[PDB]
C-alpha cells in the first residue's frame, strides 16, 4: 500500500491523475519526483520552473553545481538530486524536445531511467513545452516502464482525452 490518492489505474504499474506536479508532491512527499528537466539543468519554465519555483530555486542551484562538476546530461538520461521539501529525492529526466529536433525514439530511453526506482510520481516525458504528442508519451510510458509509476496531468482537458482514448 502507499499514499498515492485519486489516481486512474490504467495497467498493473501505471496510475494516473489530473494534478498540478508541485501540489501533488507538497501532499504525498514521495521518495522519488521526475522533473522534465533539459541537458543543462536550467529550470525555466514547465514542470522544471514549476517545480524550481516551489524549491525557493534551491533545486537551481542544486543543479548549477551539478552541471558545473559533470558538464550536461545526455537526451534520453538522468541524474538523482535532492528532492527538497518537495520529495526525497529529484529524479531529473531528460526526453527530446521536439521544438529542438531531438529524436523522438529517444523518448523510449528516457522513461527506461524510471526502472531504477520502485515508485515514482511523475509527468508524462517530452509534452507540453517538450512538443511531442502526449498520447504518445502516454504510450512509451506503459510500454518501457515496469516499476511502478504515478503520473500527474496538470490539464483537465488533456487527462480525459488521455483517459478516453487509452487502449
Ligand atoms: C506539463 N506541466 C507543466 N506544468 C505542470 C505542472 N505544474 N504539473 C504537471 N503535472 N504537469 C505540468
Amino acid at each position: 500500500v502507499n499514499s498515492f490518492s485519486g489516481y486512474l489505474k490504467l495497467t498493473d504499474n501505471v496510475y494516473i491523475k489530473n494534478a498540478d506536479i508541485v501540489e501533488e508532491a507538497k501532499k504525498v512527499k514521495p521518495t522519488v519526483v521526475v522533473n522534465a528537466a533539459n541537458v543543462y539543468l536550467k529550470h525555466g519554465g514547465g514542470v522544471a520552473g514549476a517545480l524550481n519555483k516551489a524549491t525557493n530555486n534551491a533545486m537551481q542551484v542544486e543543479s548549477d553545481d551539478y552541471i558545473a562538476t559533470n558538464g550536461p546530461l545526455k537526451v534520453g538520461g538522468s541524474c538523482v538530486l535532492s528532492g527538497h521539501n518537495l520529495a526525497k529525492h529529484c529524479l531529473h529526466v531528460v526526453g527530446p524536445n521536439v521544438n529542438k529536433g531531438e529524436d523522438i525514439q529517444l523518448l523510449k530511453s528516457a522513461y527506461e531511467n524510471f526502472n531504477q526506482h520502485e515508485v515514482l510520481l511523475a509527468p508524462l516525458l517530452s509534452a507540453g513545452i517538450f512538443g511531442a504528442d502526449p498520447i504518445h508519451s502516454l504510450r512509451v510510458c506503459v510500454d518501457t516502464v515496469r516499476t511502478n509509476v504515478y503520473l500527474a496531468v496538470f490539464d483537465k482537458n488533456l487527462y480525459d482525452k488521455l483517459v478516453s482514448s487509452f487502449l
